[PDB]
Parts: structure tokens; sequence; C-alpha cells
């Protein structure tokens, strides 16, 4: 079958033929849908073959010339050595494809413009740090943010793995107390205690940038203090609520995911940090207002003199909107690239139209594409979507312990 | 069995109930189609009947008792001699409540045990059907102190056509296709509007014209019935602090009464069984008034509010929508018509999930429909993983009769 997909705002119908290529199976069955869940050897040749075929199709060079050629070297490389190395442009093409294939990413209209830094020859934690440091300064670019990914060595058997122990390159500390509850970011309480365990004297702040626990193969991690002028941060203020700045809230410029695993042609890169620029709801709605994160919503509503005594005043909704307004205002005044959820979702709709004519569909995870505020005010809410796994891909992986 | 996390609290449970999922949904291990709005003989009738009777005798703490085996026997005998069977009244009441309890897209299910069931299985004509419907509306509306209710018309049976209510709800506003191709009124109802005109209705030309009912008796064309105005309780919309808002002339109706779904109980099908609750405010304020394919008022409200509508990063859409929902809540409270906001509704749904975990080992829930269309992650259901599956008794979609 080819799933019929409807856009209810316009009445248009498309068929997702690309879904028929679904490689890895997801968590749903005819009996029950698990779509809402956050976390659901010489067959290596099979996935290497298919990825190489993808490469030469994308350059109008299938069934000719070096296509058959490159098929044989990987045949020989694996027959001889048991794995294989990717050609330079393949690593590039595979990095962009895995972004293109990320079902939960609303920012994919940008997928063709990605800076791929090849770090496959890295071989120490001090080396990672300067690779990571080049990435951060390139991507930050004085606030004119540029998408980038650094690709550390591809895992091989019988020997350890490169891993960044932090979930992101920039994280804020979270400290327990004489009463349990957390000062700082609660999402990072764990890595905060691992950084304390391995040295790092704890600060006493709600926005202390954590160090970096970087791990070379078969070696215990090594702490690396991040250069303060390399971590671009934005103090948060509101255009008309003058007291908002006095709340002392801040967030960082660069969203750099450093705990996911990049998988290209059967190869596995457990260290491949990728970075883009923020959508404002990630900071304003999820990071600052989630009950298990900074959870500032009631505090902002107190300052706004809102009626927190009744849910039907919609005090939560009014304060959340103003927090998002402050995020967008602050980043724009700081000249730091950011995108609001209306602009982001409109571009994703254009991306769906592109991917329809280009590939016959697009894997999209509705629950992650629709923003966490104002869902039905964005066009993606009214768009039916089909979720499935394509390769190359970014995958979650276990914490390195 | 699927493990299910609540990310706000860190809680973990397992949905053992999903293992009992009767019919099949649209998802496969290849591909999830969870976001799709429409995702869809004697021995098999016997099998659903047997399961339902088991459910009924379980709920009354009489599993495997004498009465239980007798009822099983009575149903098989009736299916063999007539091809179908008849529900006892208490079984119908249980089946209607279970169907609501099993509805995965309903956030209002904390209320599932408080459902007034009107037995209209003796209905013989469209005229009698209209009288039943008017009494349903009257009872459920209750001068604004709304009460949940369902009216069950005769089941589908071999030899005769179905009872059908052609209208998707008992209260709908007309949608008039216009001179240029626009729509005056509710664009969701253009089709049923054209049908009513074609069946003799003299149309109005307002934006909030209540439609007549088109009621179909077995093997009869549909018959048009006008609802008496004093039966349709409506709420003029005003804003507590934006006084120009009343001059928009917006209104909405008190009673959400779904009238085009099929009730399935133990293999028997009731193609006409309208049911009604009370509104959650986002349904009116966000979906019905602000959807671009509905009344689509968001831009005009934002212009009146003097928001900057030429850049998206001012969040003019979010600000106008919030005040439209404030206006709905204020107006319904002022008129003393039951309404629940999305925060209270989702909080009570969380309690429903916990009740159902202890009672049945889980709860079928459709995350994309449970999470409200504004301020999603501000409600607790956003951070709750959910498992979507089909249990019976059930409310199902059915094709339009025309
Ligand atoms: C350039 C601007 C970008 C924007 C505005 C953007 C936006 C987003 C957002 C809002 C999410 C949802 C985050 C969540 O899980 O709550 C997301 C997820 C994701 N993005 Fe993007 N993104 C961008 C660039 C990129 C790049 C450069 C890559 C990789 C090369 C990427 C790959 C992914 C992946 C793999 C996920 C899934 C994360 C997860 O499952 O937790 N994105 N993106
Ligand atoms: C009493 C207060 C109630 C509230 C607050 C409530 C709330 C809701 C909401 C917000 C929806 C989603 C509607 C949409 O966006 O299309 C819904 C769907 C639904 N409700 Fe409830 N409801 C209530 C009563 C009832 C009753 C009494 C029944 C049946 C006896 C019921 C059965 C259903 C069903 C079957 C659906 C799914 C309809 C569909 O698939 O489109 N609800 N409910
Ligand atoms: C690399 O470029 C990007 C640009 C933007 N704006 N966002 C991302 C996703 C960032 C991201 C954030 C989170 C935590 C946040 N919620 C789960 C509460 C988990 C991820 F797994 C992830 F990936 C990436
Ligand atoms: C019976 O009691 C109820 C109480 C409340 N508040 N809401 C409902 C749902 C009413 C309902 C509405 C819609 C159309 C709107 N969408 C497309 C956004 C479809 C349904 F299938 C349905 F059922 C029922
Ligand atoms: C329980 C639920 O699946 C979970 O909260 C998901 C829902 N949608 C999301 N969407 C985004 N963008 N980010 C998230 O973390 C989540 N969380
Ligand atoms: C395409 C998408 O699934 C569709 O617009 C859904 C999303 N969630 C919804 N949720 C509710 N309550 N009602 C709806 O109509 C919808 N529409
Ligand atoms: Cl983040
Ligand atoms: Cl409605
Ligand atoms: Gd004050
Ligand atoms: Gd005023
Ligand atoms: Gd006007
Ligand atoms: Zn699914």
């Amino acid at each position: 079958k080819f799933p019929r997909v409807k856009n209810w705002e316009v009445g248009s119908i498309t068929y997702d033929t690309l879904s028929a290529q679904a490689q890895q199976d997801g968590p749903c069955t005819p009996r029950r849908c698990l779509g809402s869940l956050v976390f659901p050897p010489e067959q290596l040749l099979s996935q290497a073959r298919d990825f190489i075929n993808q490469y030469y199709s994308s350059i109008k060079r299938s069934g000719s010339q070096a296509h058959e050629q490159r098929l044989q070297e990987v045949e020989a490389e694996v027959a001889a050595t048991g794995t294989y190395q990717l050609r330079e442009s393949e690593l590039v093409f595979g990095a962009k494809q895995a972004w293109r294939n990320a079902p939960r990413c609303v920012g994919r209209i940008q997928w063709g413009k990605l800076q791929v830094f090849d770090a496959r020859d890295c071989r120490s934690a001090q080396e990672m740090f300067t690779y990571i440091c080049n990435h951060i300064k390139y991507a930050t670019n004085r606030g004119n943010l540029r998408s980038a990914i650094t690709v550390f060595p591809q895992r091989c058997p019988g020997r350890g793995d490169f891993r960044i122990w932090n979930s992101q390159l920039v994280r804020y500390a979270g400290y327990r107390q004489q009463d349990g509850s957390v000062r700082g970011d609660p999402a990072n309480v764990e890595i905060t205690e691992l950084c304390i365990q391995h040295g790092w004297t704890p600060g006493n702040g709600r926005f202390d940038v954590l160090p970096l626990l970087l791990q070379a193969p078969d070696e215990p991690p090594e702490l690396f203090l991040l250069p303060p002028e390399l971590v671009l941060e934005v103090p948060l203020e509101h255009p008309t609520l003058e007291w908002f700045a006095a709340l002392g809230l801040r967030w960082y410029a660069l969203p750099a995911v450093s705990n996911m695993l990049l998988e290209i042609g059967g190869l596995e890169f457990p260290a491949a940090p990728f970075s883009g620029w923020y959508m404002s709801t990630e900071i304003g709605t999820r990071n600052l207002c989630d009950p298990h994160r900074y959870n500032i919503l009631e505090d902002v509503a107190v300052c706004m003199d809102l009626d927190t005594r009744t849910t039907s005043s919609l005090w939560k909704d009014k304060a959340a909107v103003e927090i998002n307004v402050a995020v967008l205002h602050s980043y724009q005044l700081a000249k730091v690239t950011i995108v609001d959820h209306h602009a982001a979702t409109a571009s994703f709709m254009k991306h769906l139209e592109n991917e329809q004519k280009a590939r016959g569909g697009c894997p999209a995870d509705w629950a992650w594409i629709v923003p966490p505020i104002s869902g039905s005010l964005t066009p993606v809410f009214h768009q039916e979507m089909v979720n499935y796994f394509l390769s190359p891909a970014f995958r979650y992986q276990p914490d390195p312990w």
C-alpha cells in the first residue's frame, strides 16, 4: 500500500511512496501505536551497498563509471579488513542525508547546507577538545549561526569508543540540596555529579556552564573547562516588561547535540556532535517552563500580576507567550540566529512539498514537529504525517556506562 | 507489554490492557500512521457477543456464575434462530458507558461512569426520532447545567435500512458557499447545508444560522425537522477586558452533541446514537474560531488588538488566540453554561489515567488528540507517554449516508 496523507487546511492529498523503503522497524504494531514514546557480522555489506547506491543516485551517476568501481573497493575492504572507510564526499553526503531523514527535526528545510568537519583521525581527549572547540567557534560565528557536524572515528571491534559524556556541548549545572530539590537545570543533575566526581569544583549558580567530560577509547573520561569567550550566551530581557531582566535568566546560543550516534552505510560514529540554531519554543517553552526543567512559569506570572488562583484565567498561557517573546527579542537584540515556531513550521511545510516531488514523501514525527505552544495555529498541525526510519540516520544510544 | 513513562514526574507503568486490543489500527513496524484522522457472519458476531457478555458479567462481580452461562446460551440460541440478538437494558447501559470509556481521543473520560442512557430502541419513525432528540437536547442542556447523555436508536438488523442522523452534530451552523467561492458561516458544514436546502430548507444568510435536522428512518428518504429556537441554548461571545470584542457578533452553542458516529456493542451496531457532553474551551476558541479552514478570525482579532501582524516573531497569533479562549471561558461562565478549560480538563484526564491503570491495567489514549491545540506542553498530558489501541464496545466513524 501507499499511505494516503491529507492536509486538512487545504484539502490536498498526497501519497507517501518513500515509506515503502523503510529499513529499520519502529515500535508500532497493528495492535497498538507507540508513536508518543520518546525512546521506542558481515551483513555490514548490505547497508554499505545500499548507502553507496544512494550516493551515486544523488549525482545522476547510477549504472555507469565509478559506481561499480566503488562497489568493489568496499567489497574488498570488508573482505580484507572486516569494515570500511567512507570516501570524503560520502561522509559529507551521508551526514546531510541523516539530517534529512531525522523524523523529529522541524528544521530540515536547511538540510542541504551543512558543514561537515572530518575528525576521523582524532586520537586523544585533548584532540577531541580542539576539534570540538573549532566546531563551536565556527558554528557560533559571533552569533551568525551555521549548521555544523564534527565526525569522530568510526567504531571498530575489539577496542574502545569515542564518546562525549555530555548530552550537549553546552549544558547548565544542576545541584541537589539539603532538601533534594535542584538549583540550576534539573535535566543535568546527573552529568553535574559526574563532573564533580571527576574534579570540577561546583559553582553556586543557576546557569553555571558545565565542563566537558570527553572520553578517548579505553580511557577514563577527562574534564575540559570550556573557554568562557567560546560559549556565547544571551541574557534574557523582555521588550516591555522591564522587570524580566532582573529575573536573571539566560540561555546559550548554540544547540549542539553531543550524545547521539551517527550511522552511515552500516558504520557507527558514537561521537559526531551536530549543531544548528534554536527554535524559540525550545528555550522559552520547554527549557524554561517544563515542570521538570527550570519551571519558571509561575514566577513570571507573579511578576505579571496574573490570577494564578484559577486555571481559567489562562495565566499559564499568557506567561508562556511572554517568555517566548522575551527569548525572541533577546536573541534578536544580541544578534544571535533564532527562529520562531511560526516561521519554522511554515518552512517545514515547504520542505514537505520539496521532499514530495524529490523523493515521494518525507518521514515526519507529528508529535515532535508540532510546536509545544500554539500547535493548531501552525500549518503542520493540520498536516497528516507518516513516521518511519530511513538510513543514514541519527540514533539514540546508551549512556557510556 | 509496552512500558510508558511520565516525563514530568519520572513515573513508569506498563499497559497490559493493550494486549487485549480487539481490532487492528493503521500502524505497522514499518510505519506509524498515528496522525491520520481517519485510520479505517454468525460465528464472528458470536465471538464479539461472547466477549461483551463476559465483560458485563465481570463488571457485576458475577463471572462464571449461573446467570452468566445462561446469558451466553441465550445469545447463541438467538443468533442461530434470528441471525442477531437483543441487548438487555442493563447491558445497553453498560455498553454505552464502556464505549465512552474506550474512546482514545476523548480527554473528558474521567466522567465516563456518569452517563445518562436513553433507550430509544423502540423508535419507529423519523417523527418519533425527532421527539427523542428534542428530549435529549432538553435533558442534556438543562438550562446550562449540562449533563452527559446518549440516546440509542434501533440497532442495525437484516432486512431493514438504518436509522441515521445526517447532521454530524445536533447543533451546527450553516455554511453558505458564496458568490466568489468563499463561505459565509461555518465552512465545515457546507455539504450538510446544501443537503438541507435541497430538502426544502429555506436558508438564512447569517454566520451563525442553526441548521435543521435531516433524520432518516429505515428505507425512507431523510426528513427535515427544524429545532425550536428555545431548545438551542447559545452564548454570545464577549471579552472581560476587550470591549470591542462583543461587536464581532460571535456566538457558539452550549451543547456538543455528536450525531454521526456508530455505537458498537458486542457485535451489534447502532448507526444512530447521538451523545453529548460539555465543551472544552479550546475546541471553540482555538479550533472552531481560529482554524484557517473554519471561522478563521485570528487575524481580525489581532488587528483589532493592535498587534504587529507583519512579523511572526511578535507572536501576534499566539496572543490573539489566548484572548479568544479567554473570551470563550468568560462568556460561558457569564451565561452560566458548563465549560472546562484545557488545564482543568487535562489535569482530570491524568487522574483518569491513574484510575484506569489500577482498574484495567492501562488506558487507550491518542496523544495527538488528548494534547490541547494551544499551550500543549503547559498541560500534564504532554509529558505523558500514551498507548493507542482499539477496545470494544466502541464509538466508530461511519460513512455519510449520502
Ligand atoms: C538549522 C536549524 C535547526 C533547527 C531550527 C532545528 C530544530 C529542531 C527541533 C525543534 C527539534 C526537536 C527537539 C526535541 O527533540 O525536542 C529537532 C530535533 C532534531 N534535529 Fe534539528 N534543527 C536544526 C538543525 C539540525 C541539524 C544541523 C541536525 C543534524 C545534522 C539536526 C538533527 C536533528 C535530530 C537528529 C533531531 C532529533 C533529536 C531527538 O530525537 O531528540 N537538526 N530539531
Ligand atoms: C462531558 C464532557 C466531555 C468533554 C470535556 C469531552 C472532550 C472531548 C474532546 C476535547 C474531544 C476531541 C474533539 C475533537 O477535537 O474533535 C473528544 C472526543 C471524543 N469524545 Fe469526549 N468529551 C466529553 C464527553 C463525551 C461523551 C459523553 C462521550 C460519549 C458518550 C464522548 C465521546 C467522545 C468520542 C467518541 C470522541 C472521539 C470523536 C472523534 O474521534 O472525532 N465524549 N472529547
Ligand atoms: C542540532 O541542531 C538543533 C537545533 C535545534 N533548534 N534543536 C535541536 C534539538 C536539540 C535537542 C534537545 C533535547 C532536549 C529538549 N527537549 C527534549 C526538552 C533533546 C534532543 F535529543 C535534542 F536533539 C538541534
Ligand atoms: C459528546 O461530548 C463531547 C464534548 C466535547 N467537549 N467534545 C466532543 C467532540 C466533538 C467532535 C468534534 C469534531 C470536529 C472538531 N475537530 C475536527 C477539531 C469531530 C468529532 F468527531 C467530535 F466528536 C464531544
Ligand atoms: C510523552 C511525549 O511523547 C513527549 O513529551 C514528547 C512529545 N513531543 C515532543 N516534541 C518535542 N519537540 N520535544 C519533546 O521532547 C517532545 N516530547
Ligand atoms: C492531521 C492531524 O492529525 C489532525 O489535524 C488532528 C491532530 N490532533 C487533533 N486533536 C483533536 N482534539 N482534534 C483534532 O481534530 C485533531 N486533529
Ligand atoms: Cl535544548
Ligand atoms: Cl465542536
Ligand atoms: Gd508591582
Ligand atoms: Gd478595555
Ligand atoms: Gd470589520
Ligand atoms: Zn503508530
